[PDB]
């Protein structure tokens, strides 16, 4: 809601709870799953053609105890976007290959998980610096493109840390996992009467500790190749996403994929009487995964599931949905040991935003 | 305050900061208790007789250095509320018993500490789906009554944890002494002139952890019966509350009391000038609560306290309290195998709202 | 900005996202740095001549994965305004020795570093008891003082924490480092026609666990004299302060100073069309440090670095930077013995604020 606007500044501050519940033979992801986001859009008219502008993002869960607090910032960046010259912004953000597989990731509850987040540029990471064009100048109606950098997130600097090695320290260090070396990549979408076309390309260095720590999947770099369509007209919304990955998608808590083929495709239909039924399929396919605790793999499943759900809304700001995710994994050594989530799982949610 | 109006929504952003010191002789309470809330209510007109609604609050400690952080969330959930039907919320709330036992948490600073948080369906805890209807579906003026379930909140899903036992995992697992299981309860309160009589009832279901981690007071089920009396009107406020708890009421650390019977009562003046004198007196006693750390025991007190002291109020946004807790419990080794504060405690308070 | 302003109370929603970068040979302070901080002042009209207030303010990392979470309180305090008599305010606050070090605190990016937060009376710490005064109850315009109390933040309560001692417990706990007991200080500034004159004093009791866990700079109290000089007009701003203290400077994490010469100066011009450079030069020089990790030391340098940099204003809301700290400390056992930066740091920033 925006509750500022004067002396050319104007801020929304936004958020919302959910009411959320999972019920799964997987016990570790059945129960209560209530949790709220909490947020800022901030927007200052410096000229005429001149903008400044802020925003940060803030989930907390509402799923645990009071003698634990688990919440994290999602998004934290600050910008400037000047008419008809682009846009550039800096610090927690999404990367630019979410621009086109955004697209699939639209379902009720779950979806968008062929990737994950600080998982090199292809979700929300730290320290993107990104360049934004939107309509080619404004002389392409529908043509737009982004340009984005992503500095190196390393180590930990902590000599005592159980997680220190020495190599690739940076300030703000983290598990080998969530690190990132120097990448580049850029999208290009257009639209056209409805119709939606993308591509989108990065190249991430990995870095000393994602090499030598014992994980899968090693290499001089993780990189991502997007191409994307979709439909978004007449209350009908389709889309499809096909994204290869090298040494970029994780396979559980073990490393990377050396190679991976990923696939969504979702198609929705909006009521105007509220109700938006929900149905779509994602897939992640592996390619030669070589030797994965202890057993050798060429071709594996990394996740494949069918998602049939639905969406009420009652205005826009209470809403209610039940998602339902038929999950295709088999269960065997190679989900155990990845500790991938292969049962199905139904969600209900109680959603309030402003 | 009412930061928000406008197309059938509105949101309410409140918090306080609380600078509150405390001197007691007991120095694990003594010093700095500095902190704030944070928090906001919104409700979304639907139709005439439909409402949305969500509400989240949050706790952030004033008192620690900048190198750690202690907060939680206290109330995280939304909800639907029809006309003269009744109103749904699902995600961490307050336990129907608080419907009742709430009329003697009025004091400056202490009270209140009979149950706590977390608790089975006592106070505030995860996973509350309740449903509450008021003045009878509006025929009987005063007659309000509540039904609540609560989901299992488990064991740890993570097998390194050092609290992993296997048994009763949920995705949002925690320690045996907040967990529990399937709940039911249930409240009524009536209210005519200045006076109001209720009762509440709940019965939760226990998990493997609390039933065979070596806590005290174990059994199938955690159980609570409430009765309440209370006079409000002519400035003048008295209360009280009485609780008998089976494997419900927790004897410190060390687990639950095999049984409990709890006592509450309260008198409260307001005079216009802006003063509001409290007493009130508290007392748990445990019922042949068994072996405890290494001592065979029957009746023990687990709490016994008078409180005195004082609010006065500057207007509805600035208040100041003194809050004297003289304590009755003798210092003994069932308190101190507990950790139960034996010894007196002051609060001064100067508190700032909006 | 404020967002409420009804009924004899206000609310200023404030905050800022500053996307930050910092280039350096150092690696434990190289990469990215975003950061945001959100916060409220509120006050409250009780009488024509009295007023209420509360202010709160948080940071938090940008720069973490949401794996975790890096956030604390800088400050939460309540207080009492009465005209031309004074104010008083509890909580986390700053020292009031920061009444005239905060003067030369005002680069870009670095500065302000002779002394830290938790960090006995010098700059914030928990538990203050602040009493201010404003033009001399009215009658000498451009006198202002201070007198302040901080009672002690001692070790910790829980007999199983690493940290644990059994000495100087009070219910906030922390590291050596951070604790204080209870300490005493008085500010006194006078403003005339743009410049202006500051002294401030501080002796606060030393805890158990700061003479006792093998750090350096044992004694009985820790103690700060300071002055400060400035001139603040006609778009031009200089100051300078200098402090010299006795077990009250930390070196690294080893300890403190068993005595400490501070001295900070810095000179900024603000030009119309938004440019805003600076120039400073900060340095502590330890004396008679005495054994130090093994070595005996009588003089050395804490800290010592040229800080050359600008802010461009685009507007109130939105501005961007560069900070250059060129270091001259030279990399010796005494600097990494307390895991001193010694490298030259660069700094990029972008920044919103509301
Ligand atoms: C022309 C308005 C009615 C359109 C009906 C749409 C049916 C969609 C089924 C998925
Ligand atoms: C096992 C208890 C299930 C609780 C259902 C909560 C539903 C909330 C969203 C409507
Ligand atoms: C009729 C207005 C005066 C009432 C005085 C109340 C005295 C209360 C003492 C606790
Ligand atoms: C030992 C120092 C006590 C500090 C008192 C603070 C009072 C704050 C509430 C008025
Ligand atoms: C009188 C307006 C012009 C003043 C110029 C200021 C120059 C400052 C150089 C640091
Ligand atoms: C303008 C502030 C943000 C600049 C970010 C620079 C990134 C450096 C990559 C190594
Ligand atoms: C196995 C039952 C699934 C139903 C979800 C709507
Ligand atoms: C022991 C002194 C208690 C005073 C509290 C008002
Ligand atoms: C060593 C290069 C420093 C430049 C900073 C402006």
């Amino acid at each position: 809601a925006e509750v500022y606007n004067k002396d050319g500044n104007k801020l929304d501050l936004y958020g919302k709870v959910d009411g959320l519940h999972y019920f799964s033979d997987d016990k570790s992801v059945d129960g209560d799953q209530t949790y709220m986001r909490l947020g800022f859009k901030g927007e200052t008219q410096v000229t005429d053609q001149l903008t400044g502008y802020g925003q940060w993002e803030y989930q907390i869960q509402g799923n645990a105890p009071e003698s634990e607090n688990n919440s994290w910032t999602r998004v934290a960046f600050a910008g400037l976007k000047f008419q008809d010259i682009g846009s550039f912004d800096y610090g927690r953000n999404y990367g630019v290959v979410y621009d086109v597989t955004s697209w699939t990731d639209v379902l009720p509850e779950f979806g968008g998980d062929t990737y994950g987040s600080d998982n090199f540029m292809q979700q929300r990471g730290n320290g993107f610096a990104t360049y934004r064009n939107t309509d080619f100048f404004g002389l392409v109606d529908g043509l737009n493109f982004a340009v984005q950098y992503q500095g190196q997130n390393g180590s930990v600097s902590g000599e005592n840390d159980p997680d220190f090695t020495g190599h690739g320290i940076t300030n703000n260090g983290r598990k080998a996992l969530r690190q990132n070396g120097d990448g580049v990549g850029g999208s290009i979408t257009y639209d056209y009467e409805g119709f939606g076309v993308g591509a989108a390309v990065s190249s991430s260095k990995r870095t000393w500790d994602q090499n030598n720590t014992g994980l899968i999947g090693t290499g001089d770099r993780a990189e991502t190749y997007t191409g994307g369509l979709k439909y978004d007209a007449n209350n009908i919304y389709l889309a499809a996403q096909y994204t290869q990955t090298y040494n970029a998608t994780r396979v559980g808590s073990l490393g990377w994929a050396n190679k991976a083929q990923n696939f969504e495709a979702v198609a929705q239909y909006q009521f105007d009487f509220g109700l938006r039924p929900s149905v779509a399929y994602l897939q992640s396919k592996g390619k030669n995964l070589g030797v994965v605790a202890g057993r050798n793999y060429d071709d594996e499943d990394i996740l494949k599931y069918v998602d049939v759900g639905a969406t009420y809304y009652f205005n826009k700001n209470m809403s209610t949905y039940v998602d339902y995710k038929i999950n295709l994994l088999d269960d065997n050594q190679f989900t155990r040991a990845a500790g991938i989530n292969t049962d199905d799982i139904v969600a209900l949610g109680l959603v309030y935003q402003f």
